[PDB]
């Protein structure tokens, strides 16, 4: 349970607005732990991959498009129900429905550029994790505050 | 649409507790943008002018004799939907019925001193501009970030 | 009504996680004002005082085992509608069903580890003040924020 | 004494890139009071009266185009020893010899791009008080916590 | 080594001006750990056995008064060298030369409204905190962070 | 000139701590740009080609074992005089050294348990970063930001 693992990524707009060390945060605090990050430059391809989803949708060209436009922060975040939290804690997806406190309400105005993503179920949240990471570039171990977070 | 303005004002109590920087920085880390600024000590008449819908109130006169009590940061901000939103971040008319994270949710106990003020509508919003500010200390330029913030 | 007081105790595993600057400033930037504070570890004996009313609850002896596990921070704020809000800004009792902007919901994961506790009553308060503060330790002023936090 | 004002103005850069709460809770929070603050465009020839001083050296020019390039918030701050706390707030002209905890040390890179400006001296500050504010604009009270802090 | 304490007291004008949550943090997030804390009113006679090696000042009974005239926030922090770092941490005695980074520096803006005291030295630090705190208010636990900071 | 970059990695003890979001963000706020970040558990030899300039000291076992106990951060920081201020912006090696302001000042107490590790130069930049990335690993795009710190 204290097992699981979400995908957040901090899309280019958020990157692009310096908003990396102000997201990170608000995991960092709450208890959750980083066991996976990278930066890099998504190709329209792998947008698409990620987006597979919404391969028929009029949007979709535009997601890829942006999704490739700019470097991209890529995380996965482990704790006991970190991937509903991590929603929770990003918002609503138009950052105008988003209540203050939450990542998208604070640091976002509009839906077209609602700076991060999270995963929004188990199984996205395994396949997404799969999609952008490499086994050996996840890690493993236990945090100091774990007796305290969890016990 | 990302034209949208609407006023705000650090009211007295704010002030007198150092909560610009604070309240400022609610408004500027979410991406609207700063195009009109200044301090002054309202007159009890220009008060009366603000609260005219009031006019007839019995609290009518201790608004206004509080919004002329000492200084008072007025401003305009300019986003999309920003006028809905500066209510969203300002939170519940009264503190104790506002949610931790908006700004008379947390920096806020009673209703009488709930630190600040917010346009209601877009056609109020127009009014109070018009009224607290001269067409001259209002400013038009483009945000590095609005790229990153509207695209 | 000015003059209401609530019991707010960061837990063990709120001192261990170093919460106490950050659990503090939630409270102390809302205008609400400390009255009483101290750092202790409680005796399981003391803690089944406190914990009195689950006695005869299964989890009865586990959490006052974890209330004398570790340091604790016992404080008392005074205010309007403190103990109210004392929640209000505490969050759900689980953490996972927490806001984002409230404490639980920001710093913590687990209900086993909900890091804080406020009183949830007019009358606890009372009761768990007379309980962990001795009259002597608690103090009377006027703060100097008084006149523009309530006027 | 507690009477000295001081001018302070965040450059373009500084406002383009979003600085305006940081700068400004690093002023309030030291105890030193907001008297006069505005938001402008300078005009390329009031860039040039501001840094009149410098119309000799071969960069007048320069600064005087980026000054104007975008907004700026101009303040004006008062409190005992504020004009030269102001300058220690800042930090070195050149951000790469700022300290950090110093405006410039923490948010700037480089000298060219060094977001802020404040007075250098009692004189310059009157002057540049009322080259950039209307006595209007700026206001005269008592603060609360005017009695714990001096 | 690790137990080293000192004494560490947030003024009248500290306290007034809301700076408990700003200055604890200072110090928790260093590392240090609150083993002792306390709030109260100073009598004006306890201000003057805290204050005692000042007795032959000029300002001792200023002093003595003020450390009286509200609510303190009384504090004893643990950690190797604490005392010494508290102290840089404070800064200078006059806020007006204190580097921006430090509590006095960032928070105050005269000498005779400083905000804090902190124990100068060993000896100080072991009799002030005999003066403030009963041995039983103070607490004796390892952190859990203690094996990451040591 | 702008296009300099320097290694910094957060050690176990940093991580452990959950000094996470609070380095970055002293990197971030100045203007340097992440170009490169990944968290691993350095393997005991990884960490000797590393420490490799010092493996002649008495220490350079202990420093080994340490910076495998747990999982690092790695990083490259691009910007202009980024090595150079990467330091000023960790502070002394000794924590007890370092000026309130500094990481180290900030977030450390003693120099077994620094935090935090940053290039010290030109060269030792350069080996770093190749040592910790492959070059798909690393970043180039320019900033929306750039125009306005340059």
């Amino acid at each position: 349970a204290e097992l699981e693992r979400t995908f957040i990524a901090i899309k280019p707009d958020g990157v692009q607005r310096g908003l990396i060390s102000e997201i990170i945060s608000r995991f960092e605090r709450k208890g959750f732990k980083l066991v996976g990050i990278k930066v890099l430059i998504p190709t329209k391809q792998f947008a698409q991959q990620h987006y597979h989803d919404l391969k028929e949708r009029p949007f979709f060209n535009g997601l890829c498009d942006f999704l490739s436009s700019g470097p991209v922060i890529a995380m996965v975040w482990e704790g006991e129900g970190v991937i509903t939290y991590g929603r929770k804690l990003i918002g609503a997806t138009d950052p105008q429905k988003s209540a203050p406190g939450t990542i998208r309400g604070d640091l976002a105005v509009v839906v077209g550029r609602n700076i991060i993503h999270g995963s929004d179920g188990p199984e996205t949240a395994k396949d997404e994790i799969k999609l952008w990471f490499k086994p050996e570039e996840l890690v493993s171990f236990t945090s100091n505050s774990e007796k305290w977070i969890y016990g």
